[PDB]
């Protein structure tokens, strides 16, 4: 349930509302495995 789980990360971790929008738009249009862990490695970093 990958998609329900990055969203709730970006919601979480993200708080600038231009790069939620952005991420979420990454989200939307990817459904690979090696996409979503793209997607997932730069959230992590964004908060570092
Ligand atoms: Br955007």
């Amino acid at each position: 349930g990958q998609k329900v789980m990055i969203t709730k990360m970006i919601t979480d971790s993200v708080a600038n509302p231009q790069m939620k929008q952005a991420f979420e738009q990454r989200l939307a249009k990817a459904s690979t495995e090696d996409a979503l862990n793209d997607i997932k490695r730069d959230i992590i970093r964004s908060a570092i």
